[PDB]
């Protein structure tokens, strides 16, 4: 309805494990679970887009690819379109290929899309969109004065609705270079609840307040 | 470490309807707030103060020219100045010129400003006359530091197309206080909080 695109900055995973005198890796696992819970909830409640801010380095890109392979079924199952934003060029060929794969094998699900920000940075994304216009300018570029519409479609999020509600768990109140362009008019919410302790119920209360604001 | 403070002045209209008066009275009051906050930031050694902001503007630039000079306050405007009259543009440019010698504190009024539009003008500039840092220096704010604290008065919680690129890592603050009721005292509590926050992430 009024809330079509929800974006979430998942924070508090490490800090969570710590507070329970546990290993950081243990926190990132519950975090990943909450992620699944949150995307399914959203898919089941008619939301069009859900964007998650996700991100030796050679090993983490391997866990991702194994991760994406693990959940490949859960997407196709619930009919969730997978999409990835960020600088994919910085990933291993093996990973950038699993992603482009999962993306294409889910392109048809046009009702609810789950977007993962991987090796993503708003300034960088906008930089790449610029590099795109310098390499492939639009024919009527000489007759143009405003490039906002040109820029919007060169962004990784091309064809995705603008962010309606941007949420940050973990207590911090910063944007952290996340969807700056796409969140220029998004309703901002913040909560001290660590990501792993974040449940779908919390999401409901927050969404309830969203409408109140509107 | 608090060098650049950006503020979205909002709530001038609700303040007016509340006191049962026309918007003009609220904006009139909001100009005093602006002046007081500005002078307060100069006295406390901030480096830059950016404010998100018709007949009133030319008037303001006219009657306040004196306080910018007395207080050693450098004036600078950002936004799309083209959309302004040939007369309004002169006052603005002239004021930037009559104050360019001040180097300690700078006050930036965002006039006819849009963050998406500013990025659009810098891009166009780059194409025309040729990464992240190159785009940055093409922005209206090119010579100022990144925003450290972005505060929004009025109660609303959204950036509203304001300094999006320049505020990517800024600490966000929201206050229900309406711009005309906002005082230097409110600003101080907020700045004390900003430092408490800066101390908490390192723990």
């Amino acid at each position: 309805s009024t809330l079509k695109h929800l974006a979430i900055i998942m924070d508090g995973n490490g800090r969570w494990a710590k507070l329970k005198n546990k290993a950081r890796a243990y926190g990132h696992k519950k975090g990943v679970k909450t992620l699944k819970d949150i995307t399914i909830w959203c898919a089941n409640h008619k939301l069009e887009c859900l964007t998650l801010y996700a991100f030796e380095v050679d090993f983490l890109m391997k866990m991702l690819k194994k991760y994406l392979k693990d959940e490949r079924s859960t997407y196709l199952d619930n009919n969730i379109r997978f999409r990835a934003i960020g600088d994919l060029e910085g990933f291993s060929k093996e990973l950038r290929d699993t992603i482009l794969q999962l993306e294409n094998d889910t392109r048809h699900f046009k009702d609810f899309t789950q977007v993962l920000a991987l090796n993503y940075g708003s300034k960088n994304e906008l930089s790449r969109a610029f590099k795109s216009l310098l390499e492939s300018p639009p024919s009527n570029i000489s007759l143009l004065e405003s490039l906002e519409n040109e820029i919007s479609n060169r962004l990784d999020t091309r064809n995705l609705p603008e962010v309606d509600l941007l949420l940050r768990t973990g207590g911090e109140m910063r944007l952290s270079n996340f969807l700056l362009w796409q969140s220029s008019y998004a309703e901002l919410f913040f909560t001290p609840i660590l990501w792993p302790d974040f449940t779908p119920k919390d999401l409901e209360n927050i969404i309830s307040d969203f409408y109140k604001r509107v």
